[PDB]
């Protein structure tokens, strides 16, 4: 997919990559939800990202909605797996349809840095 059509295929896909190097993140806990008629968060999908920045299995008929989706990523367990430096606050994606005018339906999440530590040094949790 060279220059030209810089868009996705599926109706809803999750894209998680480490801004540290710009590469995709592997084994990244992700949970997708939808805006319920009661103004609540309903379960839309869930799983772990891939080295291709895509997550298969989350796709469902639920995608046939207004467009409101809430994807949450858990980096706390992502840095504990690869022993990566600590973060500040997980990144989430919450957008509503019929608001402004969205184009792509892919969730772009970058695990940007949040400290000075560079060298990959394994560390223990808060406990």
């Amino acid at each position: 997919g060279p220059t030209g059509t810089g868009e996705s295929k599926c109706p809803l896909m999750v894209k998680v990559l480490d801004a540290v190097r710009g590469s995709p993140a592997i084994n990244v806990a992700v949970h997708v939800f939808r805006k319920a008629a009661d103004d609540t968060w309903e379960p839309f999908a869930s799983g772990k990202t891939s080295e291709s920045g895509e997550l298969h299995g989350l796709t469902t008929e639920e995608e046939f909605v207004e467009g409101i989706y809430k994807v949450e990523i858990d980096t706390k367990s992502y840095w504990k797996a690869l022993g990566i430096s600590p973060m500040h606050e997980h990144a989430e994606v919450v957008f509503t349809a019929n608001d402004s005018g969205p184009r792509r339906y892919t969730i772009a999440a970058m695990l940007s840095p949040y400290s000075y530590s560079t060298t990959a040094v394994v560390t223990n949790p808060k406990e």
